[PDB]
């Protein structure tokens, strides 16, 4: 029911980006207009939403492609897994910063 | 005075890695043996050291290539700049984590 331009509007996601999704089979248009323009369902938006969220959380376009279709996917698990990844990525920054403060004492 | 294999030993940096450095003009051997083997000075190690440090701090091989040769380079500035970059990279993680905790309440 929604043309590419409508969703890019609704979501705030770029057309260019949205195209890229279609291209990597990450998010594909459900229908097609009679002139050949791509059409999107609400279930389609329902997916764009998952995408934007995993993306917000820290996932790369590719690992998101996986998660989405996989059967009995474990959300709680993934999120709890990510939270740990982030916690390590953070502590690592903290170390780098410390190292800089130590050096910056001369 | 030091052959590739010696430094890879002294530094703990891989030969493969060290080679890559020579290849991107990041760190180049001073001399050459009579058979054509690459030789490194101490000033050369003196550089490998700067490299390993900027690398530890968070710099990519390329931005390090710059810093090294540039004339009146401002260390204090760079480090203070990096510390900020890191501080933002950190706060960003923190947000992502928060977002996950919020979601993980259902």
């Amino acid at each position: 029911k929604y043309q590419v331009k409508q969703v890019a509007e609704i979501s705030g996601v770029s057309i260019r980006t949205l195209h890229h999704y279609d291209n990597i089979e990450l998010l594909n248009p459900s229908a097609l207009t009679d002139a050949g323009y791509r059409l999107y369902s609400d279930a389609d938006l329902e997916r764009l939403q998952q995408i934007l969220f995993f993306k917000e959380i820290g996932f790369r376009l590719d690992e998101i492609k996986e998660m989405l279709d996989h059967p009995n996917f474990d959300r709680k698990a993934a999120l709890q897994s990510q939270k740990e990844i982030l916690m390590k990525k953070k502590q690592r920054m903290d170390e780098m910063i410390q190292t800089i403060d130590r050096t910056l004492l001369s």
